[PDB]
């Protein structure tokens, strides 16, 4: 079940950091090729159960999932440390991406925002949510083919119920459900999905700049909604716009915010 750490070999530097460990890139020997692969290392130095635990609730989730815009899990690797192997997505976070890369035409963002929704949908058809899904979770393995990270708070939800009741935040991803009934749904996800399709035509500036989380939530109650970013399609704006639907009964589903961008890629 475990992978094989003799069959594992890292690279020194770090691709990133945090208060999990590290991720690096690495290479895993399959038959007769090797695999590139991102390892995420679990420092767990005072051997606290709970971040164990969360290393291998994110493997959970991985594992149940198989869809082309989700990144793959290959496999956990006890060994010096705790690691989650998963296939590399070469060029990085999509909003650092898109920081450096200000060329990339509103075709293109249409393109990998279509994806990310086709990953979407395939999470909302099995019963997953993903609270946290940000264009800093989206990760490139070419400038034409994004895929879905980051499953730490990601939750299956139960075969008779349509939410995940928390106990607790990215606020400004989160929809008002989430801050008022603590309550998470593929419609709120929906909602975080709004303000990633406003980063990604942002070219990865940050939402609600400069602003509160407390702020963020009043500026929402109002009725007030971001602005259309320079370059963005009307079309995509409105789709974004119905992404922030206030009432979640209202706020579509993953299936019609997919169809409505596949139709506007294809068709326009
Ligand atoms: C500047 O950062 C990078 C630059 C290039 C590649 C990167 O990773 C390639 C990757 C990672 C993973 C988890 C799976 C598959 N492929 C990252 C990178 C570094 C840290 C994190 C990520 C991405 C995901 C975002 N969550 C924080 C953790
Ligand atoms: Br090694
Ligand atoms: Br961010
Ligand atoms: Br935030």
């Amino acid at each position: 079940v475990y992978l094989d750490r003799k069959l594992l070999t890292l690279e020194d530097k770090e691709l990133g950091s945090g208060n999990f460990g590290t991720v690096k890139k690495g290479y895993y020997q399959m038959k007769k090729v090797v695999k590139t692969v991102a390892v995420k290392i679990l420092k767990n130095e005072a051997n606290d159960p709970a971040l164990k635990d969360e290393l291998l609730a994110e493997a959970n989730v991985m594992q149940q999932l198989d869809n082309p815009y989700i990144v793959r899990m290959i496999g956990i690797c006890e060994a010096e440390s705790w690691m989650l192997v998963m296939e590399m997505a070469e060029l990085g976070p999509l909003n650092k991406y898109l920081q450096q890369n200000r060329h990339v035409k509103d075709k293109n963002i249409i393109e990998l925002v279509h994806q990310v929704s086709m990953g979407m949908k395939y999470l909302e058809e099995s019963n997953f949510v993903h609270r946290d899904l940000a264009a800093r979770n989206v990760l490139l393995v070419t400038q034409h083919y994004a895929k879905i990270s980051d499953f730490g708070l990601s939750k299956a939800l139960r075969a008779d119920e349509n939410y995940y009741k928390a106990q607790t935040w990215p606020v400004k991803w989160y929809a008002p459900e989430c801050i008022n009934y603590y309550k998470f749904s593929s419609k709120s996800d929906v909602w975080s999905f709004g303000v990633l399709m406003w980063e990604a035509f942002s070219y990865g500036q940050k939402p609600y700049r400069g602003m509160k989380g407390s702020e963020v939530t009043a500026m929402l109650e109002k009725g007030e909604r971001m602005g259309c970013p320079a370059g963005c399609p009307r079309e995509m704006y409105d789709l974004m716009n119905l992404c922030w639907t206030y009432d979640v009964e209202n706020r579509p589903g993953f299936a019609a915010v997919e169809l409505r961008l596949r139709n506007y890629y294809y068709d326009v």
